[PDB]
DNA sequence: ATCGCACGGGTGGATAAGCGTTTACAGTTTTCGCAAGCTCGTAAAAGCAGTATAATGGGAGCTGTCACGGATGCA
């Protein structure tokens, strides 16, 4: 995979609602990774590594 | 021819026993030969204690992403 920034989905990952929940993703050549991603609630969070 | 029969001589035959001669199958004596084991000696291996300018908090390349269920365990 190519480095660079990333945006993807998921389809039925919370099978009680049936949302779709968008991410976004940073992937660099070397160092750490970085997603921003949501939650059914609609707020936004980070995970780092 | 031709041939037995007999008295008797010579023997052959069956054990048996004889003779001097050169090695067995019994048992010990002798010497020589080389070890396997013990004792030893020391040069090598093995182990131990110390070294006084000053020195004071890792991360160390890890993981790169699969997704589905059950039980667990806080809240």
């Amino acid at each position: 995979r190519s480095p660079g920034v990333f945006f993807d989905s998921d389809k039925g990952k919370t099978h009680s609602s049936g949302k779709v929940l968008y991410n976004a993703r940073i992937i660099p050549y070397r160092g750490s990774w970085l997603d921003f991603e949501f939650d059914p609630k609609d707020n936004l969070f980070v995970r780092i590594d």
